[PDB]
RNA sequence: GGGAGUGAAGGAGGCUCGCGAACUCGCGAAGCCGAGAAACUUCACUCCC
């Protein structure tokens, strides 16, 4: 529908931006319409998987023991084993960094009551509260699912931002990445696809390219 | 599409200066903020003319 639009909208931002000493990632910003941001009414705190995903696999880490914690290493992930949970809670500088380094966290479920009490504080209101993992479960259907998961939270404000690619991936690829990010929209109450004002996209060190066609 | 502040998004970078007949090409132990939410690029909400 407005595919051609957003498509031109992004061809415009690839050169509308400077080369860099690393690679820029694409972000889409959205300006809402009529709501109140004050009602339980959807605030979008959901997460919906990205089709072609990013160019950068999300980063995961796990809190657990032995077997659960075993899936980790061979899976290439980083891991925080029990005792270190304390050792960390009394060393916040590191505690933090870790958090700014890993998109997601999964916990040996029965291990939350050590987490909340020890990693908790400097973790939760930073979006890093780790998700529980039942007893002895299989991780890949989720973890593997996550390397491409993208978050869509906004707290109480009529706007939002999400990643939807990386300078390395391709034009069209992003589109749908976005398109898809939008289906989130339609499902609520009655928010067709147009309950927002404008929409720009641009990457890390580039210009917020405008919303329309030509 | 002048500036303030606050918020949230991407982020490991960003930016100056010197020498060669040399714009962003080469050479430079030359310097300045940053990977601590706070550098850099932004968007929006309340301002200020």
């Amino acid at each position: 529908m407005d595919r051609e639009a957003l498509l031109q909208a992004v061809k415009e931002a690839r050169e509308l931006a400077k080369p860099r000493n690393f690679t820029q990632s694409f972000e889409f910003i959205a300006t809402l319409k009529e709501i109140d941001m004050r009602k339980p009414e959807n605030r979008i705190k959901t997460e919906v998987v990205l089709p072609h995903g990013r160019g950068k696999e999300a980063k995961i880490a796990v809190i657990g023991t032995g077997d659960l914690a075993k899936q980790a290493e061979e899976l290439g992930l980083t891991v925080i084993r029990k005792e270190e949970i304390e050792e960390l809670g009394k060393n916040k500088r590191k505690l933090r960094k870790i958090a700014k380094a890993h998109d997601f966290f999964i916990a040996q479920a029965d291990l939350m009551p050590l987490i909340g009490r020890y990693m908790g504080v400097i973790l939760g209101p930073r979006g890093k509260m780790p998700k529980p993992v039942p007893a002895n479960a299989n991780i890949k259907p989720l973890v593997e699912r996550l390397k491409k998961t993208v978050v869509i939270n906004t707290r109480d404000k009529p706007y939002f931002q999400v990643l939807v690619g990386n300078e390395k991936m391709t034009d069209e690829q992003i589109v749908d990445n976005i398109e898809a990010v939008l289906n989130v929209v339609a499902k609520k109450y009655e928010k067709g696809l147009y309950h927002i004002k404008d929409a720009y996209v641009k990457l890390t060190m580039g210009p917020a390219v405008k919303v329309k066609k030509e």
